[PDB]
């Protein structure tokens, strides 16, 4: 099978660093420089072997054609009202970017408001964040190029869709919040830095500040409103209260669901916004999360996890703010996680729960917290919502594994509430009734029961003969809930596969206790959980090791890479997308410092001892048994992934090819593809998405010798 040779890659045998008495050699440290001729030649030599391997077998073109056909369906966001007009996003099917539309009423003719597709030939300029003024008459929007996290904020007048001159640079991980006087907007920016700020650099991002931009001025005139010179990792995001009176400042340090909460009563400013605001430090620690829902005068409703790992709603009165005085408006549930809450039509709350990894949606009274109405849903996820305090209706979008989904609408001015289908699209080519979704709970090594969804053709025999695609993440309080993927459904229908999603620890599926079960000293639980999911699928006869593919992205790329090292015997194929692989150095680059809340940091001897045991870059080892080799492995990254700098995948593939690829017993390929004009994944154009999934499934098909089923 292997008709290519791995490139020669220089080993710097002098690169040796002491970590608390433990010496670590890093012979590919030079790949950390994205700008060197050496690194560019490495990337070119790797792509030169990967691309012909992926493109060689006809299955790729079959898969690409089917993906192009089946993914060509209309894609809508929820409608949302801003001032006098309605807006919604829409893609006719295959446009690189979805387009923002406007209409003057629900029954009115829609017109294009902002079309990002005309901003680049290849769809690589994308919207990243936006904010309407309170009256709906002005619009701020972020644009990102080539998939970078960096944003340029631009502005329009809504009436006539008129471009304005205002442009804000150095924006990253930013809030966007207009004062209700319409004068200007809060946002975040980073200080000037040496070298590039285009998404190809690795430079750490520190000293983010909060600024206020007055509409009609140059950015150089913007007011500095908050900064944390002694705390370089703090990030302060602003929002206005619904009544416009207060700026709420949520300060984060790292990725845990906690924040400080400070507020500024704008009426108490001496002469408007002219400098550092008179912040009142209501919650001045990082012990809990406080997510603003609404206020009524000085009584502020927050979603919190303070001594409530499944989350709850509390009211804090700014005039009596001691914790013993807080009122518990909606108490914590014993198992169900309160995922998010919105206030709509003055005195309603919309609460979205996660119950065994499925969403539910409820309407409650603001004054008492009492349940008023259940909005019924099929098994799946709520992935979109609209309805703010001054609005009198809600829209919400539902999706699941087998349906592209449904947008529902409810007029909350009616005495008897009746949610109704507003938009529904069906994909012809996939008959949902041919398939089933099951949820099972399997025991991990320590006995903990882990949820797993399995999607497969009805009536299959559990004889171990089916290819399987097992997905996980496991970190950052992220819950992996049902979602519609045509790409995975083509694997089911046209490659005879079984899909599985394991809700391993580290996620948010059972609240903060689930999250803490997969972090820090307990990160190995994630890997144990995922290996046990694979063992379940095999024992129960869905698949066999030689037919099993595992996949994950980002923290999920770490998951599958560590699993390949720890249990190479368990997997046929591993696809790691944009993965963090050097666990000793991840904190040095871009925003990597923020991830230490889940992983720890190698500057601590205690944390080093955890990290070294699972870091993918540091645990590449030939399997001891003669009959065991590494699975086929594909790493996917891109040259503007400034979220997870691509050096992670470059150093890891060099290591895999040297330690494992040189061994005579290794016949499964170990490959990387580095894309151009792309980043971590947000904003990726349709054309690139299609190529990426065609690559993934071609790699699976070729490595496992799976026939296409027309």
């Amino acid at each position: 099978m292997l008709s290519f040779q791995y490139p020669d890659v220089y080993r710097d045998e002098t690169a040796i660093q002491d970590y608390h008495g433990h010496k670590v050699c890093d012979p590919y440290a030079w790949l950390e420089d994205p700008d060197s001729e050496q690194t560019k030649a490495f990337v070119e030599a790797q792509n030169k072997i990967t691309v012909p391997f992926l493109e060689q077998c006809p299955i790729r073109g079959l898969y690409k054609e089917r993906m192009t056909e089946l993914y060509d369906y209309p894609k809508y966001s929820c409608h949302f009202k801003k001032g006098k007009r309605y807006f919604y996003f829409y893609n006719t099917g295959l446009q690189n970017q979805r387009v923002l539309y406007v209409q003057d009423s629900l029954e009115g003719e829609a017109r294009v408001f902002l079309d990002p597709n005309i901003l680049s030939d290849d769809g690589t300029v994308a919207l990243r964040g936006y904010a309407f003024s309170e009256d709906g008459e002005y619009f701020a929007y972020g644009l990102s190029a080539s998939g970078s996290d960096w944003v340029t904020i631009k502005f329009m007048k809504v009436d006539g869709a008129k471009e304005l001159p205002d442009v804000l640079e150095r924006v990253k991980f930013s809030c966007m919040a207009w004062t209700h006087d319409g004068k200007g907007m809060f946002y975040n920016a980073y200080p000037q830095q040496d070298g590039k700020s285009d998404g190809t650099e690795t430079s750490t991002n520190l000293h983010q500040k909060l600024y206020y931009h007055v509409l009609g001025t140059d950015q150089s005139e913007d007011i500095l409103c908050a900064e944390f010179p002694d705390e370089p990792k703090w990030m302060g995001g602003a929002e206005l209260s619904d009544d416009g009176r207060y700026v709420l400042l949520s300060i984060r340090e790292g990725c845990d669901p906690v924040n400080r909460l400070w507020y500024c009563d704008l009426q108490q400013e001496s002469n408007g916004i002219t400098g550092i605001l008179k912040w009142v430090k209501l919650i001045d620690n990082f012990e809990g999360e406080y997510d603003y829902v609404t206020n009524e005068g000085t009584v502020f409703t927050f979603k919190t996890n303070r001594h409530s790992p499944n989350y709850r709603l509390i009211n804090i009165d700014f005039t009596d703010p001691e914790e013993s005085k807080w009122k518990v408006l909606v108490p914590e549930h014993e198992k169900d996680v309160l995922e998010w809450v919105a206030c709509v039509r003055s005195n309603f709350l919309v609460l979205c729960y996660l119950h065994d990894v499925k969403n539910t949606l409820q309407l409650h009274d603001l004054a008492t917290g009492a349940l008023l109405k259940i909005f019924p849903l099929e098994v799946g996820s709520v992935v979109g919502y609209s309805g703010q305090k001054k609005d009198t209706e809600i829209f919400y979008q539902f999706t699941s594994f087998l349906s592209p989904g449904i947008i529902y609408h409810c007029d909350l001015t009616k005495e008897e509430l009746e949610p109704r289908v507003f938009r529904e699209v069906t994909v012809k080519g996939i008959d949902a009734s041919d398939y089933q979704t099951v949820q099972i709970f399997y025991p991990s090594k320590d006995g903990t029961k882990i949820p797993m969804f399995i999607v497969h053709k009805k009536g299959i025999k559990l004889d171990g003969s089916h290819p399987a695609f097992l997905y996980g993440y496991g970190g950052f309080n992220i819950s992996i809930t049902p979602n519609y993927s045509v790409s995975r459904l083509i694997f089911v229908r046209h490659m005879g596969g079984v899909l599985a999603v394991a809700n391993i620890r580290g996620g948010g599926e059972y609240g903060e206790t689930w999250h803490k079960g997969g972090i820090l000293a307990n990160k190995q639980n994630c890997f144990d959980d995922f290996q046990c999911a694979a063992e379940y699928l095999i024992k129960e006869g869905y698949t066999s090791p030689k037919r099993l593919t595992i996949n994950g992205g980002s923290n999920g790329g770490l998951l599958v890479a560590t699993c390949a090292n720890q249990r190479p015997d368990l997997f046929g194929c591993v696809i790691a997308q944009v993965g963090v692989m050097d666990m000793l150095k991840f904190h040095k680059y871009t925003i990597g410092h923020a991830w230490t809340t889940d992983y720890g940091c190698s500057d601590s001897k205690q944390h080093f001892e955890w990290l070294i045991k699972y870091s993918p870059l540091h645990n590449v080892k030939l399997p001891e048994a003669d009959d065991i080799q590494y699975p086929s492995m594909l790493l996917l990254t891109a040259d503007h992934d400034d979220r997870v700098v691509p050096l992670h995948s470059l150093k890891f593939i060099a290591t895999l090819q040297y330690i494992v690829g040189r061994s005579r017993k290794q016949n499964n390929p170990l490959l990387i593809h580095v894309d151009t004009k792309a980043g971590h994944g947000a904003g990726k154009p349709t054309a690139k998405v299609i190529e990426e999934v065609s690559d993934m499934f071609a790699f699976i098909a070729r490595c496992l010798n799976i026939d296409w089923i027309p």
